[PDB]
């Protein structure tokens, strides 16, 4: 089975650099594009950048480029991203993922902590958080800055990401379920508006969402919904 294996954390120094690993295996590894993301409670998910690993081509987002670097090596069938100069900014939980939807795979992320005592789419999720009694009716709504679609298709996803879990791929192209998601989830939406309802909501069903767009680079994501049960 199809894996991506990377350390629970690292607690690190200001100043310091810091190397994180992301160990495949069940696939050819330099066959696959595989993308970075930085998730922070505040800021949602943000797209680091990606490689190629069969040739070792990289992109970053603008945001990242002194900040991270990504290598491959493919005799340890292994991905790495140095993040370079930490500061307290750089507190958060890494991934290794591949992104595209039909390729879907996430690493369970690395939490780097960093410890010393004393014209991109923008995308608004509504709301921020939520509980919602069992049997009942979740509804989420994301808007983007620009119109997400191209030739009549939205380029735009949800992740779920469930309490101690990866994130994983709930809805493709804005309404589309995954394989193996009940059907008491649906997305709706085109251009620059989309919802997510789940109904009726079970246990199961709490988690933390997150809409994303693929349409242009940089991808980029919402800041999260997170949805709890109502006892
Ligand atoms: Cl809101
Ligand atoms: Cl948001
Ligand atoms: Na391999
Ligand atoms: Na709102």
């Amino acid at each position: 089975q199809e894996q991506l294996q990377q350390p629970g954390t690292e607690l690190v120094k200001p100043g310091a650099s810091v190397r994180l690993s992301c160990k495949t295996s069940g696939y050819t590894f330099a066959s696959y594009t595989l993308h970075w993301v930085k998730q922070t409670p505040g800021q949602g998910l943000d797209w680091i950048g990606a490689i190629y690993p069969g040739n070792g081509d990289t992109s970053y987002n603008q945001k990242f480029k002194d900040k991270a670097t990504l290598t491959a090596d493919k005799s340890s069938s292994t991905a790495y991203m140095q993040l370079s100069n930490l500061t307290s900014e750089d507190s958060a939980v890494y991934y290794c993922a591949r992104l595209d939807w039909y390729f879907d795979l996430w690493g369970a992320g690395t939490t780097v902590t960093v410890s010393a005592a004393g014209s991109d789419i923008v995308l608004t999720q509504s709301p921020t958080s939520l509980a919602v009694s069992l049997g009942q009716r979740a509804t989420i709504s994301c808007k983007a800055s620009q119109s997400v679609d191209y030739d009549g298709d939205s380029y735009m996803n949800w992740y779920q990401q469930k309490p101690g879990q990866p994130p994983r791929l709930l809805i493709y192209a804005a309404s589309n379920l995954e394989s193996g998601i009940p059907a008491r989830f649906s997305g709706s939406g085109s251009g620059t508006d989309f919802t997510l309802n789940i109904h009726p909501v079970e246990e199961e069903d709490a988690a933390t969402y997150y809409c994303q767009q693929n349409n242009e680079d940089p991808r980029t994501f919402g800041g999260g919904t997170k949805l709890e049960i109502k006892l």
